[PDB]
């Protein structure tokens, strides 16, 4: 430490036929990618989306994560996680902070980008498909402690913290354009995604096949259910339990030969599974919204 947390993006619009946005900032006279520090209570994806909008005028849908860049600054170390971000429209107007934005194909953007780490990010971007759909696998938020009773406490609810995580997850799941909601047949799973359900005004599909008991009883039915959900149109959120997620994630990653750059399994965490034509092309583990 001290680590100053930030996030940014390769903002793109219509493989390597797309155009990407490169910005110019007067204060530093640099050509780079949009990025900015996280505000109080923001996560990286929420900050990336916000900074794309504030600097370029565009709204966007985040997809694949593109790695991390660190460099020293007087306060310590700046850390920047980057996402591919598909433009959903907007218009750039110059300001004091960013006076120019150019939309360039990857090759010319490579030439325009002055920092080696930005070119490294853009190399990662072109490495895989960027027109992806997304499956968000979420482990439910904190819900106190398991009781002494055998098995699972079906009705045990989120605790105060878990409720806050559920609220903070709305903005992070919307940053990836979540559209449809699923939770394992436990109260704490449904409660984690209820604030998002309110915000989209949508129903949560119940998933008894994805509880810990059912995964332990019939792991192949769970796996098959996950792929059925993934196959539906739209970007599903699936909220389940700690003994389920690692095994489903490691199975999908191993069969699609996809390497996660980070890994964890914390309550309130999210896995961002990027799909192109049904093949897994990214698996990005995001910390709980109130952890680093
Ligand atoms: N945007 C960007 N700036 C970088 C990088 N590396 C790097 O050393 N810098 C420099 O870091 C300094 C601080 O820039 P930064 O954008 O991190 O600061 P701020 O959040 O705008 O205050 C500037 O002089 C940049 O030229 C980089 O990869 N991207
Ligand atoms: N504006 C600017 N451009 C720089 C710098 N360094 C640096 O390598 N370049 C590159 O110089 C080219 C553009 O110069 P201008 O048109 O003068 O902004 C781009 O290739 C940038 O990547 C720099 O500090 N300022
Ligand atoms: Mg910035």
């Amino acid at each position: 430490k001290h680590t100053v947390r930030a996030a940014g993006a390769v903002l793109w619009r219509d493989p390597a036929t797309v155009e990407v946005a490169v910005i110019h900032r007067p204060r530093y006279d640099d050509w780079s990618l949009p990025k900015g520090k996280l505000d109080q209570g923001e996560t990286e994806p929420v900050a990336a989306a916000r900074e794309i909008h504030e600097e370029t005028g565009h709204t966007a849908v985040l997809g694949r994560r593109l790695g991390r860049v660190t460099y020293p600054i007087p306060q310590g170390t700046k850390r920047v996680w980057y996402w591919a971000a598909k433009s959903t429209g907007g218009d750039f107007s110059p300001n004091d902070e960013v006076d120019k934005l150019v939309w360039l194909p990857v090759d010319a953007a490579m030439d325009q980008l002055q920092y080696p780490d930005d070119r490294k990010v853009l190399r990662r971007f072109v490495k895989r498909p960027v027109d992806t759909k997304t499956v968000l696998v979420v482990r439910h938020g904190t819900a106190g402690r398991r009781s002494r009773y055998k098995g699972d406490d079906r009705k045990r609810p989120l605790d105060k913290r878990g409720r806050a995580q559920a609220e903070a997850l709305v903005a992070q799941l919307m940053a990836f354009g979540a559209t449809t909601l699923y939770a394992a047949d436990r109260v704490r799973c449904h409660q984690t995604i209820e604030p998002l359900a309110q915000e989209l005004d949508q129903l949560i599909h119940n998933e008894p096949l994805l509880t810990e008991e059912a995964y332990a009883a019939d792991h192949k039915a769970a796996r098959k259910r996950l792929l059925e959900i993934a196959g539906r149109p739209g970007n599903p959120v699936i909220c389940t339990q700690g003994k389920v997620i690692p095994g489903l994630i490691e199975w999908w990653c191993e069969r699609a030969k996809v390497r996660p750059e980070t890994t964890g399994n914390r309550k309130g965490s999210t896995w961002v599974l990027s799909l192109s034509d049904g093949e897994l092309v990214g698996a990005d583990y995001l910390s709980p919204p109130d952890e680093k």
